[PDB]
C-alpha cells in the first residue's frame, strides 16, 4: 500500500528537503510539505507559476508527486502558542491550522495515518554572532526553532503515525567539532539534537516501534546557508577540495540516504546520527 | 601570588562545588561562593550557625579559607532582566546585584581580576518529565539555565579574569548516552554545554588565552539529584556494582581533577570533556 | 546491469554473509562466494546435496543466484606467502588459487572488474582468553586475520574494481566500550578495523574513487558466535530485553544495510562505523 | 612517601619519556628508565659524560632524580621469547634481565612493589608507508611493538605494582581522524591501545584496584617523529597556527599531565584518552 510522508522545512527547490522529497518520490511516496508561514503565499505562486517544474523530474517516466503542501510553523505547537504579533502579521493573518499539532490533526483528517516524517528545518536568529557574544534569547531560539521543535514534532505526530514508523532530522558536524561562523548556538542546537534523537529513539522505540534517526550533511548552498556571513561559498570549495570523495555533493545524495533510513530497509537502525557528507568527517587536517 | 576562584553553584555541603571548593583549598586558593538567591539565607544562617565547620577541615594544619559568599542567580544575566514576579519574591526582595553582570562587577569591584571560573548549576523545570513529555518551556529553561548560562558566565567574566585563567563546568553522561529518567532537556542540555565547551574554547583560547573544560562526573547523592524521580540510589548502586573502580565516588574525587584543570599544571587541554566517574563511562553492558 | 559482489568469508547459512548475499541476491546482484579452506568441501557437499536449498527461498519463490564459489584464504596475501606445512595440509593440498592475490587475478580472469567487495570474516585462536591474558602471538593472530586482512583485500581487489565501487566489513561496538568475554584481542581488531576503515576511505576515495564503510553488528547466533566459550545466549538475551527495537536482529536485517551500502545509493558515505543493532550503543545501563 | 615509577621508552632528552621524567622528579617521584638496548650504551656514555647536565635542570636548581637505568626491550615478553640472533646481536649480547617479565623481576628485587608505569614507546618498520601499502608483516610489527607491548608491560607488572598505582600510555589523534603521512599501521596501533586501556582498566580496576589512562600528545620534535620521513615540520605549523592554544608545545606540558593521572589526584579517571594537544583535536577545519 501508498507510503505518506510529510516534510517539514521545504521553502523552495534548493534545499535537503526538496532533496528527500525527490528521492523519496523515486520509491512512489506520497509527499506532503510543510512550509514555513513567511514564505508559504511565494512559494504556491512559483509553484503555480511552473517554476518548479524542471526540478520536479524523477525521471522518464517519473513526476514528483507532491499530496499536499501546508502553512507549518515549528516556533509554535498548539493554537495557544500563537502571540498576537504574528497573528497580526501581514504573511500568517490569511493563514491558519499552521501549528504542530494543528497540522497533525489537519495530515490525520486529510489523510490518515502516516509512516514518515523528516524535520528539515533550522533558525537561529543570531547565527551570525559567534556563541560568546549570543544573547540568551537570540541561544534559546536557536534550540526552540532547531531542536525543540523535533521533540514537538514527534510528541504529536506519532499519534498520527503507523507502527514501524521511521523520522529523520538533518544536523552538522559543528555540533561535535568547531566551525567558526556556525553561530547564534547554531552548534548548540545541533548538539541537542543529536542527543535528543538517542533519547527519542529509546522512548519511541519501546513504546511505538517507531524509529528515529539523524543525517549530518556536508555543505549544500540552500537559502538558509547563504543567510551565514562567504561562509557556504569557503565551506563547499573545502569539502570539494578535502573530502575522500571529491565529488559534488548533491541534495539528492542526502535524499537517497533518507529514503533508505525512512524504509523498511533499516529496520534495525535507530537513534543514529549518520554521516552523508563525502567523508569529510573521517579527516584530522587539509593534506 | 593568590589566585581567586569563583564557584556558582553552591547550596549546601553535598554536591561538587563544595567538593571542589575543599580541594582547591588544598592548594591556598581564595574561594568566593556563588549561591542561588532561594536557598542564599538558609545558607548563611547553617553557615553562622556553624554547621558546615566540620565540613570545611580541610586537615590538620588547614581550613576552608571562603573569601566571600554572594547571591547569584544563572536565570539573568544583567538588572534589566529580573521580571516583576522574582523582584516581588520573598527571598529575592531582599538581596540585590545577583544578576550575572552584577556578580562580576562587585567581584572585580571588591577583589580584582581573578583567575578561576566553576559552573556547577543546573536546573530544570520539568526534570520529572521524560523528553518526548517535555514542554517548550521546560525545555527551553532546562538549556537557559543549564546552558545558556555558561556561555553568559564567560562573557562576563573574561573582563575580569587575567590571560591563563581556566574555567570549568560539569557534565553527565546522558547527553552521549541514554539514562531513562534523566528527564526534561537536561540531556539535551548538557548535550549543549559539551559542544559550548569546545565552542568557548576556541574563542577564549584564540582570544584570550583562556581554557574551558567540563568534567562528566559519576553519580553523587546531592540535593539536585534527590529531586529526580529513587533514580540517585539506584545510579550510585549501579555504578559501585559495575563500574571498573569499585570504590564510592566522593565530591573531592572531582574536587582534585577540578583543582588540576583549574591550574597551571593543564596548560594543554582545553575544549575537553573529562571523566570522572571511576571509568563506568567505559563500559557496554553489566559482568 | 551486472553487479558483482564478492563476499569473503562464509562457512553456512547462519552467518551474516548468508544474510548479505540473501539481501543482495534481491537486488539481482551476481554473488561470489570466498570461502575459507578449513569448510570449503563440506560447505559444497552440503550445497550440491540441496541442504542450503530452503535458506535460499527469498519471498514468494525467488532463490539465491550464487554465481560462484571460492576457496579462499585471508591469511595469505600471495601464493608467495603460503608456508610448506599449509600447502601439504590435508584439506590445502586438493586447492588453489586461494590467497587473496590469487583470488583477485581468478575473478577477473573469469568475469572482469567487479563493484562490491565484502569482508565478513574474524578469527583470534586465544578469543576466549581475556585481554590481559592473550600471548604476543594470539594478539597478532587476532589482528592479523581480522584486521589486516581487510587492507589486503582492498590492496588486491581494487585492481579488479570499477570507479565508484563499494566495500563493507563487519565490526563489533566492543571496539569501543568493554565487553567481557570479547577476548583474544578480538576487541584490539575491531578497534584497528573501526580506524581502519577511515584511513583507507581517504586513500581510495582519492585515488580510486571507491567506498569503505563497516557495520558495527549486534548479536547473531552464527558458527563463530559460539566458539566464544553461553556468551552468545547472554549477548542476544541482553540485547532483546534493552534495545530500544525489542525484536529479534536478522542477518538479513544486516544484510540490507550491507545492500544499501554497497549500492549507489550511499555514494555520499564513506568511512563510516555504521550502526545495526535495533539501537543498543546509545544506551548506558538498563531499565 | 617513596613514589617509584618506571618510565619505559627514552632514548634521549627530546622526546615526551624525558619531559614525564621531569615533571616527575618534581614531585619527588623516584625514576627508573627502561631503555632500548640499540640506544642504551651511546644513552650511558651520553649521561656519564654529563651531556644530559643541562636538561635534567629543574627550576631554581632542582636536579633529576634518576634512581636506574636499565636496557629494556618490550619486544620481548619473557627471556624465552628472545630468538637467538638477538641474542647474539652486537648491541645485545653484552646486555641481560631485559625483556618484559625479567625487568619487572629485577625491579621488583632491587626496590620492592612501584606505583607508577609510563608506557612511552612506539615502532613500525613500514611507517612510512601509507596503510594501503604496509605488508602483513609490517602492520604486525607495528601492532606488537606499540599495543601489544602495553598488554604486555601491564600483566607483568602488575605483580610488582601496589593497589592504587596508576598506569599511563601516549597515543596520537590518527587513531581517531585520517593523518596521511602517520602510516606503517601506526594509526591501527593507536586505535588498538586506545581500545585495549578500555578493557585493561576494566580488569585491572576490579580485579587489582589499578588505574590505566592514555594521553593523546600533540605534536613535538622528537627522535622518532624525525624518523618518519618534513612530516612532523608541517604538524607543529599546523598545530602552532590552529590549535585553540597558540603556543609551543612542550614534552613538559605532556609530563604535568602525565603527572596528575600518576597521582592519587585522578583516583576517580580510568580507561580514559586524554588530549594533550592544546585543544587542537576540537577543530573541524582551518580559519
Ligand atoms: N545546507 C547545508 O549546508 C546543511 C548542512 C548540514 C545540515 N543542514 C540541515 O538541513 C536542514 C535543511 O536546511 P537547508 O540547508 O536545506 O536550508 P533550507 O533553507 O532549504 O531549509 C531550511 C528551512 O527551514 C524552514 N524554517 C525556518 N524556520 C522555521 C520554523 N520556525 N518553522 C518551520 N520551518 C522553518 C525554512 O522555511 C527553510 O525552508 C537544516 O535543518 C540544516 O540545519 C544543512
Ligand atoms: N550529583 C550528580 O550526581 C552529578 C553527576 C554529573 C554531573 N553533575 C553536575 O554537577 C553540578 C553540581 O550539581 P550537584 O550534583 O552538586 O547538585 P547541587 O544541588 O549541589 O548543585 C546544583 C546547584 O545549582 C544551583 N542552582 C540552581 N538553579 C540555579 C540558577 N538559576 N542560578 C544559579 N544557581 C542555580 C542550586 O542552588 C544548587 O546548589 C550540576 O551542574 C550537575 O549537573 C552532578
Ligand atoms: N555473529 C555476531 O553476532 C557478530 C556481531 C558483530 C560482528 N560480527 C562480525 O561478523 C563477522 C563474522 O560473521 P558471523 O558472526 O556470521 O560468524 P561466521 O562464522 O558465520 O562468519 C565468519 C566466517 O569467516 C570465515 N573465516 C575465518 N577465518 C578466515 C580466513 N582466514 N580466511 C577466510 N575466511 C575465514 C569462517 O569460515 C566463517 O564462516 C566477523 O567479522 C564478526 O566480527 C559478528
Ligand atoms: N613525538 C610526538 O609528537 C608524539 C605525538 C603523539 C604521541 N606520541 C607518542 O609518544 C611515544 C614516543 O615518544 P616520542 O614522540 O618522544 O618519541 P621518542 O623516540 O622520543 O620515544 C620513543 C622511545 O621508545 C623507544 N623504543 C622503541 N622501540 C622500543 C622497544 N621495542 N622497546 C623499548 N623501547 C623502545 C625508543 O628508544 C625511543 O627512545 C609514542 O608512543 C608516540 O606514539 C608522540
Ligand atoms: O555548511 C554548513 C551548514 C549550512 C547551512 C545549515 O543550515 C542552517 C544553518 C543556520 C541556520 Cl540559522 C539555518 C539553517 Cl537551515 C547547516 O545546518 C549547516
Ligand atoms: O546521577 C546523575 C546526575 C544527578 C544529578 C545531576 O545534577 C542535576 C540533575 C538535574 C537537575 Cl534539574 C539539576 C542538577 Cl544540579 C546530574 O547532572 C546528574
Ligand atoms: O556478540 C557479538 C559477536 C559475536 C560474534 C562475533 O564474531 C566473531 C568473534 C570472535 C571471533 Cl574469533 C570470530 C568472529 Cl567471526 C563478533 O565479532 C561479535
Ligand atoms: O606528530 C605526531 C606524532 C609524532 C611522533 C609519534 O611517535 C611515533 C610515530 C611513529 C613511530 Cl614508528 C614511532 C613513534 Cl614513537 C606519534 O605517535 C605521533
Amino acid at each position: 500500500n501508498e507510503d505518506i510522508c510529510f516534510i517539514a522545512g521545504i521553502g523552495d527547490t534548493n534545499g535537503y528537503g526538496w532533496g528527500i522529497a525527490k528521492e523519496l518520490s523515486k520509491r512512489n511516496v506520497k509527499i506532503i510539505f510543510g512550509i514555513w508561514p513567511p514564505v508559504y503565499n511565494i512559494f504556491m505562486k512559483n509553484y503555480k507559476n511552473g517554476k518548479f517544474d524542471n526540478d520536479m523530474i524523477i525521471d522518464k517516466d517519473k513526476k514528483m508527486n507532491i499530496l499536499d503542501m501546508l502553512p507549518f510553523d515549528a516556533s509554535f505547537d498548539t493554537a495557544n502558542d500563537i502571540d498576537e504579533e504574528t497573528k497580526n502579521n501581514k504573511r500568517y493573518n490569511m493563514l491558519q491550522n499552521y501549528t504542530i499539532e494543528d497540522v497533525a490533526n489537519l495530515i490525520h483528517q486529510k489523510y490518515g495515518k502516516i509512516n514518515m516524517l523528516v524535520h528539515s528545518l533550522a533558525n537561529a536568529k543570531e547565527v551570525q554572532k559567534d556563541l560568546l557574544n549570543t544573547s540568551r534569547k537570540g541561544y534559546l531560539d536557536a534550540l526552540s526553532k532547531s531542536s525543540y521543535s523535533l521533540i514537538s514534532l514527534c510528541k504529536y505526530f506519532v499519534n498520527i503515525m503507523k507502527p514501524q514508523s521511521s523520522i529523520i532530522s538533518l544536523t552538522y558536524h559543528a555540533s561535535q567539532k568547531v566551525v567558526p561562523g556556525y553561530g547564534g548556538g547554531m552548534s548548540s542546537a545541533k548538539a541537542a539534537l543529536e542527543s535528543d534523537t538517542r533519547v527519542l529513539a529509546y522512548h519511541l522505540g519501546r513504546n511505538y516501534n517507531i524509529r528515529i534517526n539523524t543525517i549530518s550533511a556536508g555543505p549544500l548552498k540552500s537559502r538558509a546557508a547563504t543567510a551565514i556571513n562567504t561562509f557556504i561559498d569557503y565551506m563547499i570549495e573545502y569539502s570539494e577540495k578535502y573530502a575522500p570523495l571529491r565529488q559534488k555533493l548533491l541534495s539528492t545524495d542526502i535524499g537517497s540516504v533518507a529514503s533508505f533510513l525512512l524504509s523498511r530497509e533499516s529496520r534495525a537502525i535507530t537513534g543514529q546520527t549518520i554521516y552523508v557528507d563525502n567523508g569529510l568527517n573521517i579527516m584530522f587536517l587539509p593534506d
